[PDB]
């Protein structure tokens, strides 16, 4: 397992524009296009991202290209955030994948309310961190995925993704 295999399992792969768990236009491996409810605005964002007029459809190679960019951008973002970098740098490589997964799904603003969980993770109080992470809109709206990510933060293993 690695961050790409993990996110591929959590996000799936679809080559035509679809709406994500929050009802937002997305494509590929969880590439969010826009939070706009207008399909034409999402098509414009897709064309801008791929570099050609896609008519709402892309190829597997294009999906994987956006995925690599999105994972890379997630990591680089974490490193530029003064609240997230120290906790991230304190983690082992497996738990860092859980952190990237979280940010990939909810964005840095989405992780802003996780201050207490973050502190427990930096303290390596793993069971307590896991309990706190589940007291969230994140866990309640996507419990199966959150349970996998939380187990990864709790154990530092890939047991939840086999």
């Amino acid at each position: 397992m690695n961050i790409f295999e993990m996110l591929r399992i959590d996000e799936g792969l679809r080559l035509k524009i679809y709406k994500d768990t929050e009802g937002y236009y997305t494509i590929g491996i969880g590439h969010l296009l826009t939070k706009s409810p207008s399909l034409n605005a999402a098509k414009s964002e897709l064309d801008k991202a791929i570099g050609r007029n896609c008519n709402g459809v892309i190829t597997k190679d294009e999906a994987e290209k956006l995925f690599n960019q999105d994972v890379d951008a997630a990591v680089r973002g974490i490193l530029r955030n003064a609240k997230l970098k120290p906790v991230y740098d304190s983690l082992d490589a497996v738990r860092r994948c859980a952190a990237i997964n979280q940010v990939f799904q909810m964005g840095e603003t989405g992780v802003a309310g996780f201050t207490n969980s973050l502190r427990m993770l930096q303290q390596k109080r793993w069971d307590e961190a896991a309990v706190n992470l589940a007291k969230s809109r994140w866990y309640n709206q996507t419990p199966n995925r959150a349970k996998r990510v939380i187990t990864t933060f709790r154990t530092g293993t890939w047991d939840a993704y086999k």
